[PDB]
């Protein structure tokens, strides 16, 4: 079930960003995309960046004890659950994900502390009733409790006729007031054309994309109160001291934002 023959969009994630869990396809393509567009490592480095500033305001500013995360991807250090333990070692995490890889490194993910609980489930976005009605996720999280819905660069893969929007606030819909909803959405509007040609390497290796404008983006958070300064690239959002430095806007082709649900 791996499938090493082919590209896989964590592999490849994991292979430019510096891990060791890809094979030489992932390989393959992350080394034809950076070719297309020499700042991929950069931009996708600060999606993992994003995830950890998010993750940290999230717990420690926002309080939240509570998380799911959809599109886990292969684990990397410190994964969410490490940042959101180390503010508050009771916190709780599900992880989810459909690449089978993924499962065969969860025990990086399982690694809890023993104040808190994490789980992992393999999992299609598609079908939130699998996600939400998993034992996993019902043994872990209390719906009755505010829940962080971490979804992080993953809704590039999913269609417009898939609608989008829709799995994302379907999988929002049971977590209670006070949850939120943490996104990073693919863009090509800073780089059209490189970050397209790298959209159309997915599209050839059997990875459909879909990027989208900052209008489109907005979709995902109507009625939820965004948190400033909104969605804006990552890069951006709450940036550390060199969180930017020596990044161009035409270097990173994510959005970010985090929103409280009312
Ligand atoms: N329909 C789906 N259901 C669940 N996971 C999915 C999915 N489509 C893609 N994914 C997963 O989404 C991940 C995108 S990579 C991003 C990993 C992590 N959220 C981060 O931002 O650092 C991959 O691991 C891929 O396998």
């Amino acid at each position: 079930r791996i499938d090493t023959e082919s590209a896989h969009s964590a592999r490849i994630y994991d292979y430019i960003i510096g891990g060791k869990d890809y094979y030489p396809a992932d390989k393959e393509a992350g080394d034809a995309m950076s070719r297309e567009w020499p700042a991929l490592p950069v931009h996708m480095r600060a999606n993992r960046d994003w995830m950890n500033r998010a993750v940290a305001h999230l717990a420690k500013e926002a309080g939240i004890r509570q998380f799911l995360d959809i599109g886990t991807g292969i684990p990397t250090s410190p994964n969410l659950h490490e940042i959101a333990q180390s503010v508050a070692p009771e916190s709780r995490v599900v992880y989810v994900d459909n690449d089978p890889i993924v499962l065969t490194l969860s025990q990086g993910l399982l690694a809890s502390t023993p104040e808190g609980r994490t789980a992992y489930v393999e999992a299609d976005m598609l079908d939130p009733a699998s996600i939400l009605d998993a034992p996993e996720l019902r043994d872990t999280l209390d719906l009755t409790r505010p829940v962080a819905l971490t979804v992080i660069a993953i809704v590039h893969f999913v269609l417009d006729e898939d609608d989008a929007v829709g799995i994302v606030r379907r999988l929002l819909e049971p977590l209670p007031s006070g949850s939120y909803l943490a996104m990073s959405i693919g863009t090509a509007e800073f780089a059209p054309q490189e970050v397209g040609r790298v959209a159309r390497e997915y599209a050839a290796r059997n990875m459909p994309m879909r990027l989208r404008t900052h209008a489109e983006a907005e979709e995902f958070f109507e009625g939820l109160e965004l948190v400033e300064p909104g969605i804006v690239q990552v890069h951006k959002w709450h940036p550390d001291a060199a969180t930017a430095d020596g990044i161009r806007d035409e270097d990173i082709a994510m959005y970010g934002a985090v929103a409280r649900k009312p």
